[PDB]
């Protein structure tokens, strides 16, 4: 459980995010795509991306990363009682595109990495404890949703 002194140390360093967030998507999505090169195969649109410079010219990619963040950013200002932006979300991922709960802990562990590297003035031990606890209860309810569905995955 989060404190609300470390849910205000996660929207302290997402409002830092939302002052560039197609920056920020790019960051995370390259990141992860280096470190867990199968998580590209999900996506038709720009799957045959390979050097870091295609990467940060698509804009295909540079949308997608948008994306996340819009609706990561969404569900973290609910500070838990996310339900219902969950909903749709774990409803698309187990019934369409697929996605597992180990790419769930893949791109958690590049938001970290990213948050870090471009914020470490005041991304310190307890703010990344603290966006740690909040990425786990959101895969933790994506999940319960996924096996409810009956998505293994
Ligand atoms: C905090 C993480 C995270 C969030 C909140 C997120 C949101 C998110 N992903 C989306 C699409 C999608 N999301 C994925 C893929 C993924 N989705 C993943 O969680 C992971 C790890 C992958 C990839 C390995 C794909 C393939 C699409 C469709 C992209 C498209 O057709 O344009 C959409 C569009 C609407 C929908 O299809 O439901 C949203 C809002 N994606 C995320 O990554």
């Amino acid at each position: 459980v989060l404190s609300e002194g470390e849910w205000q140390l996660v929207l302290h360093v997402w409002a830092k995010v939302e002052a560039d967030v197609a920056g920020h998507g790019q960051d995370i999505l390259i990141r992860l795509f280096k470190s867990h090169p199968e998580t590209l195969e999900k996506f038709d649109r720009f799957k045959h991306l390979k050097t870091e410079a295609e990467m940060k010219a698509s804009e295909d990619l540079k949308k997608h990363g948008v994306t996340v963040l819009t609706a990561l950013g969404a569900i973290l200002k609910k500070k838990g009682h996310h339900e219902a932006e969950l909903k749709p979300l774990a409803q698309s991922h187990a019934t369409k595109h697929k996605i597992p709960i180990k790419y769930l802990e893949f791109i958690s562990e590049a938001i970290i990495h990213v948050l870090h590297s471009r914020h470490p003035g005041d991304f310190g031990a307890d703010a990344q404890g603290a966006m740690n606890k909040a990425l786990e209860l959101f895969r933790k309810d994506i999940a319960a949703k996924y096996k409810e569905l009956g998505y293994q995955g």
